Formats: C-alpha cells, structure tokens, sequence
C-alpha cells in the first residue's frame, strides 16, 4: 500500500491531521486540491473523510497531476 508510505512520510500516519498549515490529511491535500479532485463527495476536506476516501481522491489526482503533488514523500514510498 503505497499511500500508507507517503502518509507516514507527509503526516505520520496521521489520517485525520489538521495542523493548520494548508494542508490536510494523511497525505497533505491542499483544499483546491482536495475539491479539484472530486473530494467533496466524500467529505469537506481531506481530513474529516476516511483514509480509503482520501486514497480514491488521491488515485485520481496522481493520475491527472502526477506524483509531483507530494514532492520528496512519493519518492520516499518508491513512487513511480
């Protein structure tokens, strides 16, 4: 499960952090992002829906963004 590298790499592990640094969740949405991708189908931001939802909403944006959105952690979990 590649994403749960990049979680523990952006937000420890942490699925439901909400630091108040512009990012939000386990793997550190920012709130455009997070809606861009479809996000608000599941939640009001990435932080307050479940990690299988931030990883459907995550799935999309590597495929429309590349891995490039999370810029030393994808690196970190073997990324593609």
């Amino acid at each position: 499960s590649i994403w749960d590298a990049i979680a523990g790499c952006e937000a420890g592990g942490n699925w439901a952090i909400n630091t108040g640094n512009g990012y939000y969740g386990g793997v550190q949405f920012d709130q455009g992002t997070w809606e861009a991708n479809g996000g608000l189908r599941y939640a009001p931001r990435a932080d307050l829906a479940t990690r299988e939802e931030q990883i459907a909403v995550a799935e999309v944006t590597r495929l429309r963004q590349g891995w490039g959105a999370w810029p030393v952690c994808a690196a970190r979990a073997g990324a593609r």
